[PDB]
C-alpha cells in the first residue's frame, strides 16, 4: 500500500535470461541502481517488498540470500513453505498484494518491486491502476530463452525524466545502457 512498480533489465530483442541467469556479463553500475531504486523508501520506518517467481529468486546468488534491506516475497503454487532466507511465499500475485493489507505488513511496506520472470511482469502489466516500469535497456542482441512481455504504447507512456534516475546512456564492459521509466494509470 504504495507505490506498484516493475523493475527490469531487457536486452535489444528483448531478453532478460538463459538458463538460470541473466544473458550478459554482470554490469556492476546496473546491479547499484536496481539496489538502490528497490531498497530506498520514501517513507520513515517502512521498507519495501519485492515480489520475484521462483526461477528468480534461485538465480540470486546464495550469498546475496536474502536481499538485504527488503521484505522478500517468492511467487510458487508448487513450495509448501518459503525457500530457506525467503520471508513470504505466496501462491498467486493477488495474494501478494492481499497480503500488504495484513495488518502485519500494512505497516512495514512502502513501495512493492516486482522484480522478475516473465509471467510475473505479464500479469502486474495487465494488474489494473497506476503502475510504473523501471526498464535498463541493454543495447546489444543476447542469445536468451526467457523474454520481457511487449510494452504497449498505447497504455504506456515514456517519462522524459526521473528524480534519482540518470539520463545518459552508460557503458561498463563495454556495453551501452541506458535507463527508462514508463508510467501507466488505468
Ligand atoms: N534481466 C533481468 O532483469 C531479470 C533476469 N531474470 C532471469 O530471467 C529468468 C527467470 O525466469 P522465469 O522463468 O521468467 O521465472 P520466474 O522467476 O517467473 O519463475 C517462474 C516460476 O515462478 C512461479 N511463478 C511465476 N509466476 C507466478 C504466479 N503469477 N503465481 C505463482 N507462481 C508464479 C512458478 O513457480 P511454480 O512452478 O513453483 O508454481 C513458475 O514456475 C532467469 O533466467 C533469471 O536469472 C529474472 C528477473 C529479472
Ligand atoms: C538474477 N538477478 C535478476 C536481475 C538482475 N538484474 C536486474 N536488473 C534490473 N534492472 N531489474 C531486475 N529486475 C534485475 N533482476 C539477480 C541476481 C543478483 C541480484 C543481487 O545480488 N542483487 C544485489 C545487488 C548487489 C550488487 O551486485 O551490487 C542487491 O542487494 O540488490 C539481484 C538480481
Amino acid at each position: 500500500v504504495g507505490s506498484l512498480n516493475c523493475i527490469v533489465a531487457v536486452s535489444q530483442n528483448m531478453g532478460i535470461g538463459k538458463n538460470g541467469d541473466y544473458p550478459w556479463p554482470p554490469l556492476r553500475n546496473e546491479f547499484r541502481y536496481f539496489q538502490r531504486m528497490t531498497t530506498t523508501s520514501s517513507v520513515e520506518g517502512k521498507q519495501n517488498l519485492v515480489i520475484m517467481g521462483k526461477k528468480t529468486w534461485f538465480s540470486i546468488p546464495e550469498k546475496n540470500r536474502p536481499l538485504k534491506g527488503r521484505i522478500n516475497l517468492v511467487l510458487s503454487r508448487e513450495l509448501k513453505e518459503p525457500p530457506q532466507g525467503a520471508h513470504f511465499l505466496s501462491r498467486s500475485l493477488d495474494d501478494a498484494l492481499k497480503l500488504t493489507e495484513q495488518p502485519e505488513l500494512a505497516n512495514k511496506v512502502d513501495m512493492v518491486w516486482i522484480v522478475g520472470g516473465s509471467s510475473v511482469y505479464k500479469e502486474a502489466m495487465n494488474h489494473p491502476g497506476h503502475l510504473k516500469l523501471f526498464v535498463t535497456r541493454i543495447m546489444q542482441d543476447f542469445e536468451s530463452d526467457t523474454f520481457f512481455p511487449e510494452i504497449d504504447l498505447e497504455k504506456y507512456k515514456l517519462l522524459p525524466e526521473y528524480p534519482g534516475v540518470l539520463s545518459d546512456v552508460q557503458e561498463e564492459k563495454g556495453i551501452k545502457y541506458k535507463f527508462e521509466v514508463y508510467e501507466k494509470n488505468d
